[PDB]
């Protein structure tokens, strides 16, 4: 019982090690007790408020400020403790302040939230041929794949997910009977150059990043210029890297369907960016599109790693909580989409999904066989 | 170094000792997740959302519930873990929430203050002698004064700050020329009767469970029903009780000083619950008062347990986390009372809050001069 303490102390807040500049490390919690109250001391008594939507606006921004001050105190920093364990202790305040958004979105009723958006930008009530499908967005697919394949570390896994949802987004042409978007983006440029070029990428990269000696100096013992400028540099680079092995030649059932459930979770989060942004009508463009996207892809590297650990860690016996506050907001935004959008389809075409997880499982199956077979042979 | 996080682990969140029924004290958080979203989709998919007034209400309350959810999962339970150490944790997180609203509310002009609360209830724009200055108000001053009592563990302090204290909110009667309250009141039954039973009481319970043997069984051991009773009654008490000495016969000037410091904090918190009532205007009846008031006294116990730890442990080198919300908490409170209420003083009279602190340090100077001079005589 005691490792159990002791495992989930690894999932949910990893210490640091080898700790040299002991500055960075130090808590010094009545600097910020000061610095708080001498901050909102000086934006009380000088700030101007006689404009009533500034206030509004300011003291959002404010509240979410200060609790990112909270996180750093008091929520766990996940797995990760580079560049600095409190960077993913703030990653995990946003996570938690985007899923109660989630919650108060779902008793508002569509009016409330489109009046909502149309007060974060008013904007919104208003709103050879390879080269131009490459663009800005090019690369949030392709460095969101790389990304993500670092961290799967599996080409099975990548390419069923990059395949099918690529087939799935193509298939949802009729919710856009307008824009003459040819399908040659969607199954040959995505599929092949943006998806299967990232993937690839991340898993050379992943390839390379464990069978790396991590011998780390100290910042302070290195007595050349550019050995500084290289320590400081390399502080933003895993410290470490875990070998990821999802199944097994004797994988148990629950592990298989462990498996199952992350690439349906994995695959619902893509289903939500595609609804928010049709339900919701904003451009991809908008901070709200590309914002929540970098967002989510940031909660996301924490999230594979401590479900991979409670999946495969037979000592473990907790999920870790940035993992347990992805799950619900991968799961709100789909009650979100569901709640919200109930008028963009006149007949559901729910067998194309029911028809996408049968496709997901006999895949996963076709891994097993994979790996199993290939151990033999 | 390994003391300090240790020490800190002691203060921040207590741990459970002699676990027999495991039910308890074993998470369970897939069903917590998994029940999150099922209440979510019911509350979704049934609830009549065509007044977006109850949305919002119903929203702000969903919103609550989840922090709270959340504050389970990943907040410290302080020094605390009776009855259950989740209750300290989602004491915690209203703390936070209370924060965070007085973050938002130094950014609002007065105006908007004002409507919020008339948001939260309309009713608020439109708004033998010895017996009747007794009741359920008095029972709140004395419950309040006993419980400070207990955790305080102190004459001196508890007698210096409620008589400082009520002659101060004595000499605040140019705020109020209209209601013909007199100084017996403040003078006599607010300090004799009521603040002096409620710190007897205190101080003679605190004899008690300091004096007391703490041999805990199992609920499961007993086999009598009256027994199963009494422990499971007694799960709401104390498990131990720390012996509380504030001064010594060798204090250190840090010492005196954390006590200095804590006694203003104290006086700072009182003088806040008297400017808040009286800048927005609330009766003493409406939730607004009473429930803050209660709201303040529940996290006041872990506060004054945690800074007793950290002002005389010498090991302990952080502050728990309640203590700097709660601080922050009184700052801030104080900070919206200077803002907000500037038009109710016209010839501010602060040389009485200077003379305020100055007599409260001469106060303080005779418990030390009355401690070591009586442990040699
Ligand atoms: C926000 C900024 C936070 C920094 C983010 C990244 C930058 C790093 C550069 C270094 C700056 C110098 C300061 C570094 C902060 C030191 C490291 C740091 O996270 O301490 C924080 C408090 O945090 C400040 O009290 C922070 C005190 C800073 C005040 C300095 C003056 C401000 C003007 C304490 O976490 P810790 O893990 O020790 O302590 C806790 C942790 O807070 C919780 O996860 C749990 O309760 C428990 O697991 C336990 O580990
Ligand atoms: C409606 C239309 C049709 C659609 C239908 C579709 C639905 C079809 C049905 C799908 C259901 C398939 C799942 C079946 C049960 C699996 C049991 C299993 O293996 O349990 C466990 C793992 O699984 C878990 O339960 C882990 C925690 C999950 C909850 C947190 C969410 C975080 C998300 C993060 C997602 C990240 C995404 C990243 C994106 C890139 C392991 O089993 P165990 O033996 O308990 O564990 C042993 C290990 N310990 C306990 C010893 C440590
Ligand atoms: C304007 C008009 C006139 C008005 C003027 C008035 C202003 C006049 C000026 C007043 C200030 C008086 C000087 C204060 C000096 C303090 C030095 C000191 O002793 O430090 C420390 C304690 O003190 C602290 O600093 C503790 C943390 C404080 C912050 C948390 C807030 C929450 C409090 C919650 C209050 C609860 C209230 C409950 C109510 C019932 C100890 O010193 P150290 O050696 O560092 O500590 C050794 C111990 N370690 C480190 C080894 C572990
Ligand atoms: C004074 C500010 C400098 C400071 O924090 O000194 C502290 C020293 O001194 C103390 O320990 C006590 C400081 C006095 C009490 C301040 C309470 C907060 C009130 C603010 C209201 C604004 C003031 C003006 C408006 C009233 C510095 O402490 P630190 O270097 O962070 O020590 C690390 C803290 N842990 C980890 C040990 C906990
Ligand atoms: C950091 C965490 C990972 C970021 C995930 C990828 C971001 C993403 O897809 O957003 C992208 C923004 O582009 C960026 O912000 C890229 C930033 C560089 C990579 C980081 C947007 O990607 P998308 O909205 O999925 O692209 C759809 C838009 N088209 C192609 C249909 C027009
Ligand atoms: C509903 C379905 C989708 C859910 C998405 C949920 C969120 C996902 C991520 C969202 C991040 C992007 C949100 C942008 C909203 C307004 C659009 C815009 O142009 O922004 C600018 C502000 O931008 C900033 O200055 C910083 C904003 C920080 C936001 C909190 C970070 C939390 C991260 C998590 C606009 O500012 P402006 O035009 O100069 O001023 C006009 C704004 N007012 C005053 C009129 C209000
Ligand atoms: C299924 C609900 C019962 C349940 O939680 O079983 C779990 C077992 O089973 C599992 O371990 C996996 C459960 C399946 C995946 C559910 C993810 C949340 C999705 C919900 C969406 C709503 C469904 C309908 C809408 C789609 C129960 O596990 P537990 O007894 O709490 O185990 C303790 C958990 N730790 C501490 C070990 C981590
Ligand atoms: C639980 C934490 C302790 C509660 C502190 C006492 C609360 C308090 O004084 O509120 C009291 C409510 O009364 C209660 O809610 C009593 C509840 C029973 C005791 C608990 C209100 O006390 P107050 O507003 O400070 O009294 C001023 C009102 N008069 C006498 C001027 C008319
Ligand atoms: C500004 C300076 C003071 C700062 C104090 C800050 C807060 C301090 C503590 C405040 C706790 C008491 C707040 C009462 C507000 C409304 C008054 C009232 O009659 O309440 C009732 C609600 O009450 C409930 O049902 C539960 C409310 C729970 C509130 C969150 C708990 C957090 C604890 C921390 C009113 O309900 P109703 O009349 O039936 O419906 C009308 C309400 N709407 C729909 C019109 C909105
Ligand atoms: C701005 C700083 C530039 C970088 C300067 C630099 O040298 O940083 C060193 C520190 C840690 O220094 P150590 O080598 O003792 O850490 C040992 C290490 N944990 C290990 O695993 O060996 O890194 C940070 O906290 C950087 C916080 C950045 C926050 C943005
Ligand atoms: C502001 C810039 C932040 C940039 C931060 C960055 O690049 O490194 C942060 C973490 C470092 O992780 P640790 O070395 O603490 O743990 C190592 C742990 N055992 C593991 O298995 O990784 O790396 C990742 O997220 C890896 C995915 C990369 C995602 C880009
Ligand atoms: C409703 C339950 C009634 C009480 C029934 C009862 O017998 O309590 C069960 C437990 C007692 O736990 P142990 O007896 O193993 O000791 C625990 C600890 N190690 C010690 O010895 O102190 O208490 C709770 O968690 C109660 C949570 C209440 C939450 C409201
Ligand atoms: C819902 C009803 C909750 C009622 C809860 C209750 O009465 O007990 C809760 C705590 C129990 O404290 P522990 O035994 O965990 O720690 C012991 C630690 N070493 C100490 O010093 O106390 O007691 C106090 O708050 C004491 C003040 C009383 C405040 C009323
Ligand atoms: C893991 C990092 C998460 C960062 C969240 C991204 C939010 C950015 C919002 C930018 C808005 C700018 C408007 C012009
Ligand atoms: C330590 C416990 C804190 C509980 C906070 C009290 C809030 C109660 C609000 C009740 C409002 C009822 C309106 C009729
Ligand atoms: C422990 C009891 C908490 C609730 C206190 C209610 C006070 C109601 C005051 C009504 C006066 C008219
Ligand atoms: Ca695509
Ligand atoms: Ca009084």
């Amino acid at each position: 019982d005691v490792n159990y303490k002791m495992h989930f102390r690894m999932i949910n807040e990893q210490q640091v090690e080898d700790i040299t500049i002991d500055f960075f490390y130090r808590p010094h919690t009545i600097t910020l007790l000061s610095f708080t109250i001498v901050s909102l001391m000086y934006f009380a008594f000088t700030r101007d408020d006689s404009v009533p939507e500034d206030n509004i606006w300011r003291g959002i921004l404010s509240v979410i400020f200060f609790f990112l001050i909270i996180s750093v105190l008091a929520f766990p920093n996940g797995p990760f403790t580079r560049p600095h364990p409190a960077l993913w202790r703030m990653v995990f305040g946003l996570s938690v302040l985007y899923f109660l958004f989630l919650v108060f979105l779902l008793f508002l009723n569509f009016e409330q939230v489109k009046s909502l958006m149309y007060w974060l930008d008013p904007n919104l009530r208003y709103a050879e041929r390879i080269i131009s499908h490459f663009d800005i967005f090019a690369f949030g697919h392709f460095w969101g794949w790389a990304m993500k394949a670092l961290l799967i570390r599996s080409y099975g896994l990548c390419w069923t997910i990059s395949i099918t949802w690529e087939l799935t987004e193509l298939f949802f042409m009729h919710l856009l009977p307008n824009f003459a978007e040819c399908w040659w983006d969607q199954v040959i440029l995505d599929i092949l150059l943006c998806n299967g070029g990232g993937i690839w990428l991340g898993m050379v990269v992943c390839r390379f990043l464990e069978m790396r000696t991590y011998h780390w100096a100290s910042f302070k013992d290195i007595h050349t210029t550019t050995g500084k400028i290289k320590r400081a540099v390399l502080q933003f680079t895993p410290a470490s890297w875990t070998y990821v092995r999802w199944f097994d030649p004797k994988s148990s059932f629950q592990r298989v369907a462990g498996v199952y459930l992350f690439m349906i979770i994995w695959q619902l989060t893509e289903l939500n960016t595609f609804f928010l942004k049709h339900i919701f009508v904003f451009q991809a463009s908008h901070p709200l599109s590309w914002g929540r996207i970098l967002f989510i892809g940031g909660i996301t590297a924490p999230t594979v790693r401590q479900y991979y650990a409670y999946l495969t860690d037979t000592q473990c016996k907790r999920v870790g909580t940035q993992c347990w506050v992805f799950g619900v907001i991968g799961f709100l935004e789909a009650i979100v989409c569901i709640k919200f959008g109930q008028d963009l389809f006149s007949k559901t075409q729910i067998l194309y999904v029911v028809l996408w997880l049968l496709c997901v499982a006999f895949t996963t199956f076709l891994c097993l066989y994979g790996m199993i077979w290939y151990a033999e042979h």
